């Protein structure tokens, strides 16, 4: 695919990717080094911070997954792979809109994109296998996301495709595939996931 592939990036602090910037992997592997395990610990650090208006493509993240991404709002995460996703693949922290667009992602324990921000997120062409849920927005908020999945091919799921606990939050969803899953959507009601 890209002039960095089959090149593995070894690192020993997060990578912070600025506002305005776009970090471009051109397909390197990263490796992460004294950040985490991947587990589902809590004292991990981001492979990557992405600060409000950061862009990130073309990386595959390599296992310890460590926290994953975390994005600070209005960024776009092109043709990223999660190859073994750590404590979670992304994290929304700051509110705007963030989009996931390609790649995939698999071997999450539990989530892969938590959402602990007011945000509009989402995820397009995208493949995950093995995971606990895709979706989580923070425990018990009740600040408002919405979250669209469009082009979306889920395997193994054993929890649910996405959680919230927000009565005003919203599931759009458009040529969603789901294999083995418990229950697709635990929101408040289920007249908060539509379809378009
Ligand atoms: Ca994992
Ligand atoms: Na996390």
């Amino acid at each position: 695919v890209g002039t960095n592939t089959g090149g593995v990036l070894v690192i020993t602090d997060t990578i912070i990717v600025k506002s305005g910037q776009t970090y471009d992997g051109k397909g390197i592997k990263i490796i992460a080094q004294g950040m985490g395990d991947g587990s589902q610990s809590e004292n991990q650090k981001p492979i990557f911070k992405l600060e409000k208006g950061a862009n990130l493509k073309n990386v595959i993240i390599g296992a310890p997954g460590c926290d994953g991404i975390h994005c600070y709002g209005d960024n776009v995460v092109e043709n990223v792979v999660w190859e073994d996703v750590g404590e979670d693949a992304l994290t929304v922290k700051s509110e705007g809109v963030v989009e996931v667009i390609g790649g995939s992602a698999k071997e999450a324990a539990d989530k892969v994109f938590q959402l602990n921000a007011p945000c509009t997120f989402k995820v397009k062409n995208f493949t995950a296998t093995n995971i606990g849920k895709l979706v989580r927005q923070n425990g018990n908020t009740t600040f408002k996301v919405v979250i669209y999945l469009e082009d979306v091919t889920l395997n193994n799921v054993k929890s649910c495709v996405a959680k919230s606990d927000s009565p005003v939050s919203e599931l759009w969803y458009h040529n969603l595939n789901v294999n083995n899953c418990k229950t697709l959507f635990e929101f408040p009601s289920q007249s908060q996931i539509h379809q378009y």
